[PDB]
């Protein structure tokens, strides 16, 4: 590092130019979003041809010989792709191109018309059918594939269609119909919703359709599915699902998706990919509106992908908790009780679905605050769940290998919330965000308000904007550094750059700077001081010089050693420098206050010193009682949280972050900070525990310290989201440099500060 390989960077992106740009796509954004969440054009998804082909079987209602809704048919007649399937062409998946061609195909037979395009269509199925060698060949599946293509293939073989009915392949999907369908309960189809109302024109020959009204959604729907809706609707004739296949006509013209409404989801992964990109505090009325309006429906129950869906799904509650109590929005995890039996169950649809809904379990599981044993359980169960899943087959399918499923779930596996450096977490972001991701349901869809262009070429833009602002503050952190005297102790080793990166890789907005530079300061101070302490130095030195830490008289030091003199000097200026900012930012006298933190820490630092001069072991509780307070981090903190440009501290709202002997904040991170540092080092709290407890073992001793930290980091997160009135910047402040210390007590220091503040996303 050093002043050299840092005035040697040239932030190409400081120019004001580039955050111009930026602002122009943060309007666009926000304009682009509109629809979503303050309009009607909320559900913004792509065609179903398998969906409108279903839709388009539909006879007028007054009993002439045509379709209810002949756009559909104009619509199937008109986008059939070049090699005779029907779907989206950008993603070739066999599964929804076999299943959507042949609902065309099918429903062009019945109208008597596109005599070519059913021809073209039969060949793509019967050509492509007879590719799959063995089931590793066929691919990911569309939701219940297996349910219904074979009965769609009957309802072909009836009318005699030049299909190859006799294929294995085809053999092997009837016996899984027939191994899906033994284990269904008929009788509880009537009576409690279930994922088979999405499908039930797969099942028609099992469906009593004289009792199956009693589980329609509100909305007329079954389970939100055009297709499934429009066979009740061709059986029974019923008002509200003819209601429903209107809507969905009037909202998107000629054709109809697989899912809708989406209203509820469609939100949640806006928000969750804002948030991911690092672009979120661009879109705080936006985020805000988006989840007031789930919070709207949140329910004990849980939560559909839609608002009206008569039973809960687990991707989008799971992904509900966990942005609605980031977000400070009180939520409770027993709602996932609504996804347990006597245990979880999971693992029933189609895969992806499955995969993403453990997933989202699993991060959420990590927002936990004390005594929600519930999220321990989830958490378990989640990680097993996605442990297994990487060993099976699927997993490796095409598809999933083209959207690296594995890998993203070998990266959430090895990824702890708390353990995160939230800088870098955006930039790995921007550089797995897809702006053409495409999902699975009944068909292959794309939501393009969740994913497009726009969000990445911000979220680029953004990182290296604020990387090259971090890039120009570390000129003016380490120019400082040079001149500030501290380099002349040569026992300690030079980290400007270290301590600017614990603090600037969470808190990185622009307005920070004074924090940051601060905080940097102190802590460079601070591992001068405690080199000081514990190597270097002297008992009798450091009896003198913490006697000057009593005594904030400069004339004091002619009694201290040379090298001491200097260090109550430099130090002596920190504390006022420091104190002179927080003074400003405040309004209110402080001086006394920091003075009295920085004399807790020196002081506790004396009596360790003391302790070990004298080969004393300390029991636990007197050797934590005064490692929170010597290890230092409460007016390291402090030193950073009251000079933040705009947040307003008063003594009352400051007591509720930081006061000595309770469980806040700063007392918090203390003890995180000591306790992780001992688990990852190993005079510690391991070897107090085995004094205190001489039969006790090792790993006995260990698990202890363990058995301390969880319910800490608990408190932490919980006292973190916690709603109150204290200025949130301040919270968060706080939050993330714990975040970023549990990162580095999990040669790679240095890989994150080239990977978050060296080197910029290629634009
Ligand atoms: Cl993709």
């Amino acid at each position: 590092w050093g002043y050299d390989l840092v005035h040697s960077l040239k932030s190409p992106y400081i120019d004001s130019s580039y955050r111009e740009r930026a602002e122009v796509l943060v309007s666009e954004i926000k304009a682009m979003l509109n629809p979503a969440i303050t309009g009607d054009g909320e559900s913004m998804i792509t065609p179903s041809a398998y969906d409108t082909a279903w839709v388009a079987r539909v006879p007028a209602i007054d009993g002439s010989a045509r379709p209810q809704f002949p756009q559909t048919v104009d619509w199937i007649l008109k986008n059939q792709l070049k090699d005779g399937s029907w779907g989206i062409q950008s993603h070739f998946l066999l599964s929804d191109r076999l299943l959507a061609t042949l609902s065309c195909v099918l429903v062009l037979l019945k109208w008597n018309v596109g005599d070519l395009q059913v021809e073209q269509g039969i060949e793509f199925i019967k050509s492509n059918l007879e590719l799959v060698k063995d089931e590793t060949d066929q691919d990911s599946l569309v939701t219940d594939f297996e349910i219904i293509f074979p009965s769609l293939l009957r309802e072909a073989q009836s009318l005699r269609l030049g299909l190859p009915y006799d294929l294995p392949y085809i053999h092997l999907l009837q016996t899984k119909r027939q191994e899906r369908l033994a284990k269904l309960s008929r009788e509880e189809i009537y009576a409690v919703p279930s994922p088979l109302l999405y499908s039930l024109e797969g099942i028609q020959d099992i469906v009593e359709w004289e009792r199956i009204m009693e589980v329609q959604s509100q909305d007329g729907s079954f389970l939100s599915s055009p297709a499934s809706t429009a066979c009740v609707f061709m059986h029974t004739g019923d008002a509200k699902c003819l209601e429903f296949l209107n809507s969905v006509m009037i909202k998107f013209g000629n054709f109809v998706p697989c899912l809708y409404p989406v209203d509820l989801l469609e939100r949640l992964l806006i928000v969750d990919n804002i948030v991911r990109l690092g672009i979120y505090r661009h879109f705080e009325k936006e985020i805000k509106e988006a989840l007031d309006y789930v919070y709207r429906h949140w329910n004990e129950r849980g939560i559909g992908w839609g608002r009206l869906n008569p039973i809960a799904d687990l991707e989008t509650t799971a992904l509900g908790f966990r942005l609605l109590r980031l977000h400070r929005y009180n939520v409770s995890p027993a709602i996932f009780d609504n996804f347990k039996d006597a245990k979880f169950i999971c693992s029933t649809g189609q895969f992806n679905k499955d995969v993403a809904s453990m997933l989202n379990l699993y991060r959420a599981s990590q927002l936990a605050f004390p005594g929600e044993n519930i999220l321990d359980e989830a958490k378990s169960f989640a990680t097993k769940y996605l442990r297994e899943a990487l060993e099976k087959s699927e997993t490796s399918s095409a598809w999933n290998n083209k959207q690296n499923l594995s890998q993203e779930i070998k990266y959430a596996l090895k990824t702890s919330w708390h353990a995160s450096v939230p800088r870098v977490e955006a930039k790995r972001y921007c550089q797995v965000y897809r702006p053409d991701y495409a999902r699975i349901a009944k068909c292959v869809y794309k939501l393009p308000y969740v994913n497009n262009e726009k969000f990445l070429e911000l979220g680029k833009l953004d990182f290296n904007i604020i990387q090259s602002i971090h890039q120009e503050e570390m000129k003016n952190v380490t120019s400082w550094f040079r001149d500030s005297g501290l380099p002349l102790f040569t026992f300690a080793r030079e980290r400007p750059l270290e301590f600017y990166f614990l603090v600037a890789a969470g808190t990185y907005e622009p307005q920070y700077a004074k924090c940051r530079f601060l905080f940097t300061k102190v802590a460079c101070l601070q591992t001068v001081l405690d080199d000081m302490y514990d190597t270097y130095g002297t008992l009798d030195e450091l009896k003198l010089f913490t006697e000057a830490v009593r005594r904030w008289d400069l004339s004091f030091t002619e009694n201290l050693p040379d090298y001491m003199k200097l260090c109550y000097q430099i130090y002596y200026d920190i504390v006022h420098e420091v104190a002179w900012e927080a003074e400003k930012e405040q309004g209110r006298e402080l001086v006394s206050f920091f003075r009295k933190g920085w004399e807790d820490y020196l002081l506790g630092y004396y009596e360790e010193a003391e302790w070990l001069a004298a080969e004393y072991v300390p029991t636990l509780d007197e050797y934590i009682k005064n490692g929170i307070t010597s290890i230092g981090q409460r007016i390291l903190l402090l030193s950073g949280v009251l000079i933040m440009d705009g947040q307003l501290l008063s003594q009352e709202a400051l007591e509720k972050v930081d006061y000595p002997g309770r469980r806040v904040l700063t007392e918090l991170n203390s003890l995180i900070s000591r306790l992780a540092d001992d688990t990852k080092t190993y005079a510690s709290s391991i070897e107090c525990y085995m004094k205190d407890h001489p039969e006790c073992t090792e790993e006995e001793a260990l698990d202890h310290i363990y058995s301390i930290l969880e319910p800490a980091v608990k408190e932490l997160t919980r006292e973190f989201l916690k709603p109150d009135d204290v200025p949130f910047a301040c919270k968060k402040m706080l939050f993330e440099e714990t975040r970023v210390t549990m990162v580095i007590f999990k040669l790679e220091v240095k890989d994150h500060i080239k990977e978050c503040l060296i080197e910029p996303l290629p634009l």
